[PDB]
């Protein structure tokens, strides 16, 4: 409906433009007087729209995620195999899986908006003595056959498979950025195929899921919306990882999963988040405006990219100020708007009602590409009332341990 999703193979060559080979954005981190990814390989990626890659690589860019074996004490929800994602022909599955995800969330009206959003939601670039232009931690690095640059690239988001354990999923927000609001790509580590799944009475009471299911798995279209959405406020400079945290249940949930999860939650650190919103606003204001009043050029593509990512950011030339209440209801509607309980209702998919859970019921294994599986439409529940296509009891979810 607005982005294109493009089609792409991983055996497709390497065309320098959609298909790349991509050194990764955290090569050069050091950690501790070691530079942990070098000699990391450089590896195929796939700009699936504008700024939006996807990688079918696991992710191995932590210390803490360099061993794909388990540890020595593993959760009860946890799997571990090395060989998930190593031959080509699972990367071409990976691909084409993410690919069918992104056509589910580009169904709606409101996941075309969220794309696009993703799509043209730039970091704000550095002043550069007159020149404002992106920097180094704003760009990858497209590179030849034996180590060289080709070009510098930008990069909004960028999803890989995941690291040491196939359940687990998240955004890595490149860098610190991410809540000043200057706003950096992020990330995402995300498998398709290996989902934990949840009681039904994790959801709420509202729902309208059918009383055969028991257990369900949930759309990983919208698990994979969950961490878009930290990926999204990323972009946006506004994480609020380390804003605060609040006890549910008890145990401590930053500020920032509550937001992303959406739903009732929100209400209970609302007296908290409206405390440190005017902070949030003003380091938008702050990073913004100077930079934007620099460009001396109208026809400045950086100036457009800016005021169609803060609609709120009036002005001319020279001159460009924030409309204060404008800002402050657009940053809110990021939030009420693109969230993973809305994406549900949206998709029309289960969820659960809250971002912390007590446990996980099971973990599963399921190829959204195999037949009669999983369609753009309606996900699992192609023919399903009561989200029935959702239970665990499918033929096509296979419980792992
Ligand atoms: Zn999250």
């Amino acid at each position: 409906g607005m982005v294109t999703i493009n089609d792409l193979h991983y055996s497709d060559p390497i065309d320098e433009d959609n298909i790349i080979n991509m050194r990764i954005p955290l090569y050069d981190l050091e950690v501790d007087d070691q530079f942990i990814n070098h000699n990391v390989p450089d590896l195929k990626a796939f700009q699936v729209f504008p700024n939006v890659w996807v990688v079918p690589e696991r992710y191995t860019f932590y210390s803490t995620m360099k061993n794909l074996d388990a540890p020595a004490n593993p959760s009860r929800s946890s799997y571990y195999d090395p060989t998930y994602l190593q031959s080509d022909a699972e990367k071409e599955v990976f691909l084409q899986q993410m690919i069918l995800l992104f056509k589910r969330i580009n169904s709606t009206q409101e996941g075309q908006q969220f794309l696009n959003l993703l799509s043209r939601s730039i970091p704000v670039p550095y002043e550069s003595n007159g020149d404002v232009a992106m920097g180094t931690t704003q760009v990858i690095k497209q590179m030849d056959d034996k180590g060289n640059v080709l070009k510098h690239r930008r990069a909004h988001i960028i999803i890989y498979g995941p690291g040491p354990d196939l359940m687990a999923k998240g955004s890595k927000a490149l860098t610190k950025s991410r809540e000043t609001g200057r706003g950096c790509m992020a990330e995402i580590y995300f498998s398709p195929m290996y989902h934990k799944t949840y009681s039904t009475k994790l959801t709420n009471k509202n729902s309208l899921v059918d009383k055969s299911v028991q257990e369900f798995v949930p759309d990983p279209a919208v698990t994979l919306i969950h961490e878009l959405c930290h990926g999204l406020h990323a972009l946006y400079g506004i994480d609020l990882g380390n804003v605060g945290s609040w006890e549910f249940n008890k145990e401590a949930v930053n500020f920032e999963e509550v937001m992303t999860f959406g739903g009732e939650d929100v209400k209970v650190i609302k007296s908290e988040i409206d405390k440190k919103i005017p902070g949030i606003l003003n380091l938008i204001k702050t990073t913004v405006e100077p930079i934007i009043n620099k460009i001396t050029d109208p026809h400045d593509e950086m100036l457009q990219c800016l005021q169609s990512k803060y609609p709120s950011l009036k002005g001319t030339l020279g001159q460009f100020f924030f409309d204060d209440t404008q800002l402050e209801k657009d940053i809110r509607d990021l939030w009420m708007v693109m969230n993973e309980t809305m994406f549900a209702e949206n998709l029309k998919a289960l969820t659960r009602a809250r971002y912390l859970v007590p446990k996980v019921e099971n973990i599963v294994q399921v190829d959204i590409l195999s037949p009669n599986v999983y369609t753009i439409d309606k996900g699992f529940n192609h023919l399903s009332k009561g989200f029935k296509g959702q239970s665990v009891s499918q033929s096509y979810f296979r419980k792992i341990s």
